[PDB]
């Protein structure tokens, strides 16, 4: 017997990463308003998914608008949630002769001191992908892997030879925005 | 003692689609050149990725270069590899009440005769995100899930009330480019 | 007076990107006083719809375009898949130089000359000079990635076919309005 | 007479998208006969180089610039990382209207209407009709997608500020071209 006269989204805008979620809140107006029930929704849902209680998760670069709409009333208001870039700062997840650089989405695999190096690598379930790594000309290797996205499983090892003879690393796992590096 | 001449690639262009692979020869002249190693090279590696021994894997849309370089005399070749769309045809996966509508790389999931209906839904190992799934507007529903690659691996199930009351469904999995539907 | 249910029309429809298709909203009672709906699209990078339900295709995906009743907010749905732009080829040039448009990129070619230079331009972005690629039987190719629906590329080369180097003229490419022979 | 090696410099360097760095290649010794290299790249939707080596950024992601020489084909290598557009907010209108460009997408908006549509038309696509996304306090908002560099939107509102509609007058907007306050 309360009716229903407006509602508001707090915080009205904010920043995600990717894989980053932030919990949005309506507060519906009057405070003892009767049917104080909200249905979520977001224009843009390849940037962002909110869930039925307003949790807002970043999935893809972007900006876009999530909006509360009252069930008593259909009194509607919106923020806007902008998506970060995945940071350009490098994250060495290896040692001295080879791993990865992690910079934003793209993975930098490296052997420095071989006469030659490949990497072995698969993501998720896809197959194996075999590549010969790129010479610097001073005995070091570089391959960047291209963008993955969060949760992206990584399964690589290295075939190189530093000088003896040709020489198999152990296999790595790495889950793309969960293993962590070293902020280098 | 026998010095190479020129080479050329074989085939000269080809169409592969994302996961798909195709075995690119190069031909080294003449016949009985001393050596007749090569380098495989690709200017698009976020297209198509090629291996040591010249078999190039489809990563993502687009028209890409191949080229074998010889050791002796580095004379080149080069093949167009066009990575084609992931098929814009409908397959579903599921059932008359629930599943999957694999259209391209989208997920288009649904649920037939239900007063709501709610996704539970997880990639490769990124987090769970629960969604409201939108009302058709005659007891049915559906929720796209945006531009999967090859090998994601989809963890999903549903609650939904289709009359005594709201039911769980048991987890599925679903691999990108790999699970198997009935093109319909 | 009320409102008291509406589909929409068509309920799944597929475009192709930079592709239109008129959507319907019928709301039960013609006897039902107001009849003015809102479209909304769950998915705006996919695909956009207008005041007035007419849905375009601005990328690859499948979207939810709904109409909800003025009078009512009652709500229903059409999935809208947006294709990709068929990796059919179509040529733009002569026997010499042009392009081939594969889907979204631009494989751009000189045959018969010692070198080959392109240099583009993409809307008001900055000039790009590159080497074409030797193919190893004196033709070059060089492609562009990516385009979207409405770019427009200004090109010409710079190629030696033996008797000394020449600039052919500039020509304009518009992606999904400039047109060639697939053959 | 021969060429011995030859590295690159820079050996890594990080590139806005649409900017640019000069690679420069040095071969072992100065009395090798033959300097001249060619510049390649590994991901050239990432980046492009020129003939002479000028890198610039298309879009995110690392690649591999290799020099080869022309006297040996020895090979080096620099690591190019092209960063996103930062996530600063940087305004481009009035009080009233306008777009907040957020990296790539840009952010339409009206304050203080009783409805309000964004026209708008990206290069030479197609125009879209839009209506503004109500906030809950008589202000709209619109987000475009994915802007790319060069990116050219003409766009205008129209919009009802109380004493009757109104169509603005249509502006440009080139994409990291087009400047505003970020504040
Ligand atoms: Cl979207
Ligand atoms: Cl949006
Ligand atoms: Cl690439
Ligand atoms: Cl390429
Ligand atoms: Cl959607
Ligand atoms: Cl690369």
């Amino acid at each position: 017997n309360v009716p229903v006269t407006g509602v508001t989204v707090n915080p009205t805008t904010a920043q995600v990463e990717v894989g980053q979620s932030v919990q949005l809140n309506a507060s519906v107006a009057p405070s003892n308003a009767t049917n104080k029930q909200v249905t979520w929704s977001v224009s843009g849902s390849s940037i962002a998914s909110v869930s039925p209680n307003g949790l807002v998760t970043g999935l893809a670069q972007g900006t876009t608008t999530v909006t509360a709409t009252t069930a008593d009333g259909n009194k509607a208001a919106s923020a806007t949630i902008t998506v970060a870039p995945a940071p350009s700062t490098v994250i060495v997840i290896g040692d001295e002769v080879k791993g990865l650089k992690k910079i934003g989405d793209d993975l930098l695999f490296y052997v420095n001191g071989a006469t030659f190096a490949d990497l072995h690598y698969k993501v998720n379930n896809g197959g194996q992908l075999n590549v010969a790594m790129a010479p610097t000309g001073n005995g070091n290797y570089t391959y960047p892997v291209h963008n993955l996205k969060h949760g992206d499983t990584v399964e690589y090892f290295f075939t190189y030879n530093p000088g003896q003879g040709a020489l198999d690393t152990p296999w790595q796992t790495y889950v793309h925005g969960v293993t962590q590096g070293t902020p280098e």
